[PDB]
């Protein structure tokens, strides 16, 4: 979940990094499998869409940043640092 804020930060200019594929190897097998994962990406501005697949009919799901959340970096920085700094 760092490594995706800290990809977008590095090339803001990139769309590509703005969504999160759920569906991908990586993030199905580390995020997935936790509960309160989900709702740590709504909280932390990311919206829960539907698009289209580049070789398939089913559209597959993304978290996708939105511009009001990437306009200031800063505030996803104080998130993934208040993540990496908990315990349970």
């Amino acid at each position: 979940i760092a490594k995706y804020l800290d990809n977008i930060h590095l090339h803001p200019e990139e769309e590509k990094y703005r969504k999160i594929k759920l569906q991908n190897k990586v993030f199905q097998e580390r995020i997935n499998c936790l509960e309160g994962t989900h709702e740590f990406f709504e909280a932390i501005g990311f919206q829960k869409v539907l698009l289209p697949a580049q070789d398939q009919e089913d559209p597959e799901e993304f978290y996708v940043l939105s511009e009001t959340t990437l306009a200031q970096p800063q505030s996803l920085e104080r998130h993934k640092e208040q993540l990496l700094a908990a315990e349970p």
